[PDB]
């Protein structure tokens, strides 16, 4: 049965404290996964839960405040104790969506030990403090409450149609050849093109060169956009920091400024005339007309209002009348549309529970439980895969991997 | 008929310049009772309702801003003009919510006479002004948006389900006996308990001990909760606040920030998973889990998205599926649910006009009418008592009960 | 056919680089005109819509960032290039309702030349900017967030019943005879009355002797109201504003303030008893309670939640029930109700354009679509006129209208 099945997975991926995304493909530990990840553990044990975040913070996260998007974690024996208990790994440079917060809320207010969550939270809590702060330091430089990506990798949406403009200004000429590892786990008619790749390692270069420096990553990034699926992650995450923050007894004024400008800056997003959310390309200046699942994920922070709301569960249901599986991970009649490839098309379990979560926040109980049923039947047929076709539901990309099961199991709880 | 009853009983309740809540059970001059009984006397004379307010902040109003919950007049002849026209009360160390400011800017916009409209609210409005500001500074030192109370009297609601587990840690050892005076008039099964009430008093002693300095209390209090009454009646005070300031051309500079901060701080009590406003305990660090009547008030500061507003709405209905009278003042399937005991299941007329209010400003217009119409009910059949049987719809509590004969005259102006 | 016609009034009331809002009886530039007109001119000629709002701030901005509502452009033969070519106009001393943020937000986003688009918004983005700022420092002293008018005038709606009372404390003793020059135009019935004008001028010669001194300005001018259209027009273009200070990469921390204390102030205004937005008179201290169109602006603001953007709906089926064509300047059972005179009763294109924007965004399809349906209908029969009797349809004030033929042209895109 799928919970069972679901638990195995995480078992297998399991390297004691961090959770792989899944063997071979993601080989360490990533920050959005990890977060979705400590949900699932919930289902089997609650210090596991505290632990996949713990582990994320102490091993990861920079002097500076900075959470990287994958800590390279050195392989290790599956076996416990062994010679370290009888007897500081490298990270990237880049970050991901911070949903670490709300995850960490939801593991304080439920954990049955209470003193446990107690030290977790506190212990917690000005780590996600300092990358909060680097965030809005690092990336809001002209104090507008939306914070910018230097990297489609930051998106935690690599491929996504949304970035093919912006990507197009990265400078390939002279970029030395690489070989691909991801092309030995998945087809590559299911992963980013080489064009995709030259430019994301372009761009990998250049942060290199400039030592990873905020300033000059900003100044010289060609590649700076404000994406609204990281942002409204972002407020969502700050408004849970917050009460976080009040229920620990710590003073969340700073908190309350980013929230209350996040809300200027995220309801700024929605175009009118499109009826829809668009990420922004900072380097052209103009809003990126294209429609992708990230465009739902306002609800999830919670900052429209009801009308604003009902015209995104009209689009849902729109893309519902050409897809037999919600959500895919763009409009299916956009000509930007490939049913296999990431997140071209294919539907994700992560960002099905965000959006049904949202619209059940807004009253929308028929089109959140229509996303948890289509997740859910996905699952059932083609096992725990990173994403599926939405025309007819094929499993694809990673196998046996770690958010899908992680969320079958928190869903079904 | 209703109308002509409630005048009576108002008219001997009335002291002159205030009005008891109820004769004998509660002999003095309360606090959101005042404000709540004021808007009756607008149907009898304006200028007595203004005399209910000036009377509260003229003989209650502490030096540093702080308004008592209690005024303890002098006994006074029913006679005027008395030997002190031919010819200094104590105060209680805690506060009620503050619902006053929302009376006072709808006395100043409808009172027929425009120059005592204006010299009232002249008078009022920087008392008003000093009273919150208190809240803040004696209750908000984490600059939090939220207020904290420190006495469950402070929310009105005294024994409310919510604050058992938070009173549980008030130390009762070495308590000297004490003489319980509220049993004269009302039955004990309608009361709070002795448990309750050994509590209600060690809280009183132990502030008294600290001669009521506000950062001692705070550090020192084992009470120490958000109430989500208190605050959604402090947002809505807030607001109404800023609106007389504005016509009154003062600085409402101040107020805005009280106002956007506390639309964070009330919008983060909502439990997503309970699918309910909870007040939440500062001591433990957790949520309440425990859906009372207070749970709804927020429609009544106007921060909730109508999404929010609507599950709300079906929560009402819910607790109507069991109870033949709206509102009960706790969910009539908690297990917690008393029907006869005070704030522990009984209707309140006041509650039932504060959540009406709420909802026909969100548009549920039918919830309003229900609520309004069982509180006339309860009152036509019942007369005018403090609060009623859920399931029976037997008079409880007070007899001949003010803010009960107020806000008929009120609802029905 | 419509937007044949439609063009032929454009280029007919167009002097090159402004369009007159009608010939004669309009003869200058007005400042919410053109930037309504050049929502029109989009479907013309993109370098056209710029070069109406370049024009209303080269030839109109003042030095201390006012933008005044008139600026008195000289007559010019209406041939290029003439001998200016092959060889600084008066302006008015109040302003009117900034909707030209809005409406460059819109050029700027859509124009199909980017390059021009980027040009044009860095030009102009300072202008806008510094217009905003000067509305805050002359008209809201008290920092409330919300801006003050001195002038009728100002709302762009000259002659509402929410003026009347007051108007009538502005004195007439002594005002010198003067030459009505509107009645050459239109007829009398359709226009302010005498004492409206009468009004007018004395307000105006009060500012003139103070020499336009904003301070003195607010200090003295018997008429200062705050009006709900110009605030809800003004919080509006704050969040465009903020939008392209984004996507231009300025800091828009100044722009944040204004919109977070002008949600406050414009949700002020909300009168829960009446179910409408009113606007306040300063003078007296109290809301005016009469319903206008101008009370339905909030929703084009987005500050409204779905529940009082319901009750809004309600209010125009309300309307509707009385009028033919929607949307009347005022409550058409208003006693003040006056079917052909300017803004007391009449249809306005323009009005009916914001608030049809309004109820779409709020998911109110049907009224939006019944608003367009309606100020189309009465342009097919009745041509492109000033306004309309919302009884009969006939057409009303200025013939061959600008605005209207610019939003004919416009809605139709
Ligand atoms: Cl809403």
């Amino acid at each position: 049965p799928l919970r069972t099945k679901a638990v195995e997975v995480l078992q297998r991926n399991s390297r004691g404290a961090f959770t792989v995304p899944a063997h071979g493909l993601y080989p360490y530990q990533w920050l959005w996964d990890s977060a979705f990840i400590a949900l699932g553990w919930t289902q089997v044990d609650w210090e596991r839960a505290w632990q996949e975040l713990l582990c994320l913070f102490d091993y990861g996260q920079g002097p500076d405040g900075m959470l990287p998007h994958i800590v390279f974690h050195e392989q290790s024996r599956d076996y416990f104790p062994g010679p370290d208990v009888w007897g500081q790994p490298a990270t990237s440079g880049i970050t991901q969506p911070p949903v670490v917060a709300t995850v960490v809320r939801y593991l304080y207010e439920k954990d049955p030990d209470r003193d446990r969550a107690r030290e977790r939270a506190r212990y917690l809590f000005p780590k996600l403090l300092a990358f909060h702060r680097w965030l809005y330091h690092a990336r809001d430089p002209y104090r507008t409450g939306l914070v910018v990506i230097v990297h489609p990798w930051e998106s935690g949406m690599d491929n996504s149609p949304a970035w093919d403009k912006p990507l197009s200004r990265v400078p390939v000429e002279n970029l030395p050849p690489y070989e691909r590892r991801d092309v030995k786990h998945v087809n590559p008619e299911e992963r980013p093109r080489k064009e995709d790749y030259d430019r994301y390692l372009s761009l990998l270069y250049l942060f290199r060169r400039l030592e990873y420096d905020p300033r000059e990553i900003y100044r010289q990034s060609p590649f700076k956009v404000v994406d609204v699926g990281f942002n409204a992650i972002l407020q969502r995450a700050n408004r849970d920091l917050y009460a976080l923050a009040v229920l620990l007894q710590e003073d969340p004024y700073e908190i309350e400024e980013w929230i209350v400008r996040g809300e200027v800056g995220l309801e700024a997003l929605w175009d009118r005339e499109a009826g829809f959310y668009f990420s922004w390309d900072l380097v052209a200046g103009e809003p990126i007309a294209v429609k992708t699942s990230a465009g739902f994920l306002p609800l999830f922070a919670g900052t429209p209002h009801q009308g604003r709301a009902s015209l995104l569960a009209q689009e849902a249901e729109r893309w519902g009348e050409k897809a037999r599986y919600l959500l895919p991970s763009v409009d299916p009649t956009s000509p930007f549309f490939e049913p296999g490839r990431y997140w071209r098309g294919p539907v994700w379990i992560n960002v099905n529970w965000m959006v049904a979560e949202g619209f059940r926040d807004y009253g929308f109980a028929a089109l959140a439980a229509r996303l948890k049923a289509d997740a859910l039947a996905l699952m059932e047929r083609e096992g725990f895969r990173e994403y599926y076709d939405p025309l007819t539901g094929q499993g694809r990309g990673g196998e046996g991997f770690s958010w899908s099961a992680a969320l079958a199991l928190f869903w079904t709880r």
